[PDB]
């Protein structure tokens, strides 16, 4: 039932850091990355959503192919990682596409490979190794259940801003 | 004489079906082909134009690279792709960029060759092939000067909206 | 139990269609395929089988990431691609890396979901479409048992012939 | 101390001519080039610019790995190339990312290799060579300070047209 | 009726400078070039041959995708660049796939576009204009009867050294 | 003074692992990494070695762009890493091309930013986290000459075993 569309910022395999500036839309290069990791799925954020602090709710896609930075994709949430770093939570909500009956047998964390979920939380735990004074801590993964209140909030958050 | 702007949604040899939302501009993934098939050709809409159905006019545009999702070309028409699908007509306008010399010797539709012609005619007639309710018939070839004719009231009902 | 090298003649993705000259080792561009269509999968042949036309059997690779052509990959069957073209049989047996645990889910073919399976029959079906006097017909898949007895015939086949 | 944001149009690597129109932010194809070269750096502008002949000051942007047309990357100067084409002056100012230390080591136009800095004059010397009528000329490499000088009265043009 | 192997070294799109050690058949890296070029067509040189320095007979061949270094290429030829550099004659001939009716147009060099020949002339009279001592001149376009007459005759070598 | 050839296995960006077998000479992949991880440049062995463990002994070539599995490049050494694996000692010669002036600048380790030095040491450091019972531990930098004699015996360990 819940659904939402994602603006995809980093294809899988960048080391290049893209992010989109949330006042203009455009797309810009945050950072190439210190440490020689890659962006493990497809990551970017929910549109219309906003967390405490300011910023959108970020979000991984499971896809068979990436897409490029600044695309929408409509996806539903399956699970999220709970995280934190150097300026506090900053979870990602773990997603796959929406609509499309390729990805019915995934539809909480659990349907999720432990080795891609593994290989996940490995990339936001050293990608910011070789960063002076960042770092990624508290890291764990929980169920779509808990995902979606965590999206629920945001919206609601979005929503009492505007 | 006759040129526009065609902005590309697809680049050639692409299995992601990318859309731009004609409301917003925003590039989106409408799906992964369900099909091991590739657009044959950089694949999108001609800019100011609509169709009855209230979407602008599809484009083919023949080049000697491919440009990216949201990248305007300017282009003229030299034959056009008419077909049906699932929702009625939905043709495609078979152009080459506008102003190069590099295109000269392509005219008319008897200027392509028909392995190129042949080629889109197969991915439009299979790529659905594997979605349940969805097709594509009555499908075949006709010239510059019926594309032309195509283009212009698609420009007619454009103005006529505004 | 049952696994062998498999050489990945053409990666996933390609139009290009390569073979490895069974003399020689060398890859040679067999042809650009004439349909606007890719290789489902990494597609290749068996190291040391003789199948009765007297080149190697035939094999399909499920992968993460595609290989380059000529490359080995050590892997065990999990199906088999029944299928004639104008020259008779030419099955293909669906691999999964051997070895690799990401892939021990993938047992036997019932393990592969249907819209890969449906995709890579439509791959060999449709690709010689626009070739006069090529085709592919009596096509369907068939269980692990029966692709490693095909296997089992085609490594006996190449014993003999030492 | 100066920095400022540049859009690239053109990825290191390209032989397709993009270009951001600028005033309605769209990224288009201006041409295929017609000489079998690539551009040798990151190429775009630099946002809140305006030269005398009324598009922003172009930049050249020395980077780790590319980015894709449309994004912005917050640079500082190390030198311009200054040059002259059909069309008068057209200069480029050389850049690095701004806040990344990896570059400290570049401050200023001698601390780049010259076969680097060669490679960029061959590039705009030549890549016209086959357009008619177009040509680049009167083409050598400053200093910082005088990239600073270009860069701060383009932004004096920019703000004196608001 | 001529027709040859010929063996890619450089894929159309390089700067990488490949070249097969024609004693052990290995691929090298033979250096990247200095100028900001790429190759303009698929590079290599005809197996079973030998120009009059001891080496191969060049050869550039026309492709609707690039192939990979080391891959075979069943070929006929269309047209010659002549052309010398630093150590004397480095002639090319110009080639087209062997039984493939996609090409059966292009016969001989008239058949070639002048915007591709003049590309390509432009790319061996300028790829070597950073490194000292070396040079190309003397080059022009000659058509498929001059052509074959310098296969046969390097052919004639090959076989008379075995 | 000291040059050698190093065949590059693995290609600067890659996931996959791929090895030669040196009894054959054939590229075979030997795993996708389980971390989300990228080889930080091109990655091989140095053609006529031999460690003492009876393999050759493994480089680190530093490129402007990247090669393919497989392709030798004429390499000089700068330095090498010092590390042990969970089968010992498994150090890697770092390398520039041999013969090319835009690589003077690097003599030894020195001349290598230590972001480049760091990024390289992480990888071999975590690439493994993921797979149980392997690691890396005990790596460092050394200088050229070290590297040099490291070199030098493993030569004469390849030259007694013919
Ligand atoms: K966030
Ligand atoms: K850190
Ligand atoms: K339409
Ligand atoms: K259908
Ligand atoms: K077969
Ligand atoms: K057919
Ligand atoms: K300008
Ligand atoms: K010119
Ligand atoms: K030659
Ligand atoms: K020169
Ligand atoms: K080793
Ligand atoms: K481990």
């Amino acid at each position: 039932h819940m659904q939402f569309d994602v603006t995809i910022e980093i294809p899988k395999g960048q080391r290049n850091k893209y992010e989109v500036d949330h006042e203009t839309g455009r797309v810009r290069l945050d950072r190439y990355l210190y440490t020689p990791m890659a962006y493990p799925t497809d990551y970017g954020f929910i549109e219309d959503t906003l967390g405490d602090d300011g910023d959108p709710l970020d979000a991984l896609v499971l896809l068979p192919q990436p897409v490029f930075p600044g695309v929408l994709v409509a996806a539903r949430p399956v699970g999220m990682f709970r995280m934190v770093d150097e300026h506090g939570g900053d979870d990602k909500v773990l997603c796959v596409p929406a609509g499309d009956p390729r990805w019915d047998h995934v539809q909480d964390i659990g349907d999720v490979p432990a080795f891609e979920l593994d290989a996940i939380k490995h990339f936001f735990v050293h990608y910011k190794d070789l960063e002076p004074g960042k770092f990624v801590k508290a890291a764990d993964w929980v169920d779509r259940a808990e995902a979606e209140a965590e999206v629920q909030r945001s919206v609601e958050r979005f929503k009492a801003g505007t």
